[PDB]
């Protein structure tokens, strides 16, 4: 059948009974805030910030917190941060490219010849559409974190839990140490896009649409991938339609319309209204409503740097950046998912990504020797046509100029530390994640001699409408340990360094456990500020503190995903003088793919990361450190 899974537990079985996102006690939030400021602030700065926190906790902060709690109890169907967080993305006026949109790239199909572009584009497309059908049938297994898959991720448990009503289901899982996650975002995976508007962009879905959108050389093509009965279109016909697009001989358009999706959101909002004025709404709706956007690039990947640039931004002509996601397939079959961030999070995109990798590699729809159907693709595939005014053409030229200028400022590079990973570190009773994070702290100290604002994403999807909380890796412990290794390594014994690392790891583990339970401080302080602003009040003095601004200017922005389907991933820095650090700790090795703008140096940072990882592993093996 057209399904990639056959869950007996309905996909959405736990949704109704998910726990609500906790609101921390304000006293906890202020303590945690200060704990994270301790490594960043001089004594005088910290004392000023400390006084502000005291007045906030007993003053206007107490009052905003009471209101936040009252509001949350009138809105038990959601989380206190969901509205504010959708706003953070959707009110943002800057380009979604680089600032927000990440990518994850697939490993190759293990079978060499299945990496043919036509073959793999067909197979990946069909798997993605199989995913859509599986979700819609309620046949996709619910997303569940298991503390022990051996006990709870079993047919025995599945057999019973399917009889527990959704009002009670979450508790059945909880009782077996299993934690169903929110899946509300899955409704925006397909047939969905972000529409530029004044003030705040709009999330559009049209679940009735049956067509795929394909970009090749900046030309837009659409064809049905679901028939009138809801069945997947013959994969041989899909293959034929993709071959038809690959065969087209038209050069890149004079004014590639896709550039517009990389613009400032007010500029793009105006230009889209003008497209509508000029009679393009029907065409735009075909773009907006397609199941997803498939992008066919006509060049192979030169190396991982080329891959990163290609999947993170491309050349401006061949990505519809607004779409829920773009599935990119290069000439050498290298594929990736590039996604718009407002609707979704790593956890949900990864589930899709993982199921599509599994299905396209283990049960490919077509082979490299399949013969395309003899189908009238000239009729079945529509090449979209936009009516562009003089203003639209000027807009596209200005969109390209801005795009090209920004991309020029961006560098990306990677390391693959081969000496060890999870296996070695777990044997040393350390958190692998903490160790990578320590390395980044230590590397930044070695390169720049500073301790800076650092962000690590953590999923709160265990809660209703949960997205993320911020882990703050830059701690008193990491600062102390980085100082020891970098500035006075002769001053500490190998045992003392090991203790310093144990402490780092413990504290990181504590921060991680807390953030996952909604017990970070960032989202809570964020919501309180949002609430003051929404109620028409002046910004509280806590938020005018330069220390608050500095804490939220994340020079080191980090995120990790763990998957055998992932070759690499990436995102640009979140501030001009930042690094965007995508990393993974594997059993045997640690990879980082780091982005930077002109004001930082990613190549030097990565050389520093490598050295720090060498020092860390040396000390853990009891070897005196190489200086
Ligand atoms: C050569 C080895 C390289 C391996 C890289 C591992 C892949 C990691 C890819 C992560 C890309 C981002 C995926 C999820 C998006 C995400 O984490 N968004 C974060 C969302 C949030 O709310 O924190 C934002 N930010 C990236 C800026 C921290
Ligand atoms: C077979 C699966 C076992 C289901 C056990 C149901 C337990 C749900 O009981 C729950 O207890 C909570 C604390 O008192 C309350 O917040 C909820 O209102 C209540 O429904």
């Amino acid at each position: 059948d057209d399904y990639l899974q056959h869950s007996i537990v309905p996909t959405m079985h736990y949704q109704d009974s998910l726990p609500r996102l906790p609101i921390p006690k304000l006293e906890d939030t202020m303590k945690r805030y200060l704990n994270a400021q301790k490594p960043l602030l001089d004594d005088s700065q910290f004392r000023r910030t400390e006084a502000l926190c005291k007045n906030f906790e007993t003053g206007v902060g107490k009052e905003l917190h009471a209101h936040l709690l009252a509001q949350d109890k009138q809105n038990k169907h959601t989380s206190y941060i969901s509205g504010p967080w959708f706003d953070m993305y959707l009110t943002a006026r800057d380009s979604i490219v680089l600032n927000f949109n990440p990518f994850m790239a697939f490993n190759p199909d293990p079978k060499s010849e299945y990496n043919d572009q036509l073959t793999r584009a067909t197979n990946l497309t069909v798997s993605a559409v199989r995913f859509l059908k599986t979700l819609q049938a309620g046949l996709l297994e619910p997303e569940v974190f298991h503390l022990n898959p051996s006990k709870s991720d079993t047919d025995a448990f599945k057999r019973l839990i399917r009889f527990v009503p959704p009002s009670l289901s979450w508790y059945g899982a909880y009782l077996v140490n299993a934690y169903p996650l929110d899946m509300s975002q899955y409704f925006r995976l397909f047939n969905s896009t972000r529409i530029p508007r004044p003030n705040r962009d709009e999330l559009f879905t049209d679940t009735k649409a049956r067509h795929l959108l394909v970009l090749r050389k900046g030309h837009f093509y659409v064809f049905d991938v679901l028939d009138q009965d809801g069945n997947i279109v013959n994969p041989l016909e899909i293959q034929a339609h993709l071959k038809y697009i690959l065969s087209d001989s038209s050069p890149v358009p004079e004014f590639p319309v896709a550039y517009l999706t990389s613009e400032n959101r007010d500029v793009w909002a105006e230009l889209r209204q003008k497209l509508i004025f000029d009679g393009n709404e029907e065409t735009l709706k075909k773009v907006d409503s397609a199941v997803f956007c498939l992008c066919l690039d006509d060049f192979p990947m030169k190396d991982l740097i080329h891959l990163s640039h290609t999947m993170l931004h491309g050349d401006g002509t061949n990505r519809w950046f607004d779409k829920s996601f773009n599935l990119i397939v290069a000439e050498d079959g290298t594929a990736a998912v590039h996604f718009e961030h407002s609707w979704g999070d790593g956890v949900a995109v990864l589930r899709f990504f993982n199921e599509v990798f599994r299905d396209s590699t283990q049960t490919p729809a077509i082979t490299p020797q399949s013969q395309p159907a003899a189908t009238n693709s000239s009729a079945s595939v529509e090449t979209l046509s936009f009516n562009l005014s003089g203003a639209l053409k000027a807009g596209i030229t200005a969109a390209k100029e801005k795009f090209d200028t920004t991309v020029k400022t961006l560098s990306i590079d990677s390391i693959q530390f081969q000496r060890g990973g999870k296996e070695f570190l777990k044997k040393k009773q350390l958190s692998p994640d903490a160790v990578a994070q320590l390395a980044f702290q230590m590397a930044f100290l070695r390169q720049y001699g500073q301790t800076v604002a650092t962000y690590e994403s953590c999923s709160t999807a265990a809660f209703k409408h949960g997205r993320t909380e911020t882990i703050r890796p830059a701690s008193i412990f990491t600062k102390r340990c980085s100082e020891a290794f970098v500035r006075d390594p002769s001053k500490h014994s190998v045992g003392e360094l090991q203790h310093m690392m144990a402490e780092c790891s413990k504290y990181h583990g504590q921060l991680t456990k807390e953030a996952a339970m909604g017990q970070g401080f960032d989202r809570h302080l964020y919501a309180l500020r949002y609430l003051a602003t929404a109620r028409g009040l002046n910004l509280p003095e806590l938020y005018l503190d330069p220390a608050y601004q500095q804490m939220n200017h994340n020079i080191l922005s980090t995120s990790t995903l763990n998957s055998p389907a992932v070759s690499l991933g990436g995102f640009a820095p979140v501030v001009p003088d930042g690094f965007g650090i995508a990393y993974a700790v594997h059993d045997d090795w640690i990879g980082c793919n780091v982005s930077s703008y002109s004001g930082r140096n990613a190549r030097e940072f990565l050389h520093c990361v490598q050295k720090c990882l060498e020092d860390i592993f040396d000390a853990l093996e009891g070897k005196a450190i190489k200086t």
